[PDB]
């Protein structure tokens, strides 16, 4: 199909370890973006088939979405907060490199990214 297998969300060979920053990323950062009115296009992998975007996964080499990030946090996939922040950054980058500037989806991403950066500015 137009769609790749979704990203893995569990790392079983990794030890399970909480950190203050990972708790913050799940319980403050992800939670705040997840509940936002503009979160909905970002809560699951882009379904290029249903959306008829045949070039999406030609342009986007590293798919990422908030649902994947949420599950990765819930399964303690990330070794540290920077790995999680990188996935958020990738999700926004994908939106900005695929969609035309000023598209509704880009304006949605920009609003979510601003909130993300504001919360990251207070990472413990
Ligand atoms: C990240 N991202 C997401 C999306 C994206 C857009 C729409 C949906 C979606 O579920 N639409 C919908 C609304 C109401 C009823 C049924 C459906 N299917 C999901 C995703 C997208 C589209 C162009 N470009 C991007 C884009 O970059």
């Amino acid at each position: 199909s137009m769609n790749p297998p979704p990203p893995e969300t569990s790392n079983p060979n990794k030890p399970k370890r909480q950190t203050n920053q990972l708790q913050y990323l799940l319980r403050v950062v992800l939670k705040t973006l997840w509940k936002h009115q503009f979160a909905w296009p970002f809560q699951q992998p882009v379904d290029a088939v249903k959306l008829n975007l045949p070039d999406y996964y030609k342009i986007i080499k590293t798919p990422m979405d908030m649902g994947t990030i949420k599950k990765r946090l819930e399964n303690n996939y990330y070794w540290n907060a920077q790995e999680c922040i990188q996935d958020f950054n990738t999700m926004f980058t994908n939106c900005y490199i695929y969609n035309k500037p000023g598209d509704d989806i880009v304006l949605m991403a920009e609003a979510l990214e601003k909130l993300f950066l504001q919360k990251i500015n207070e990472l413990p």
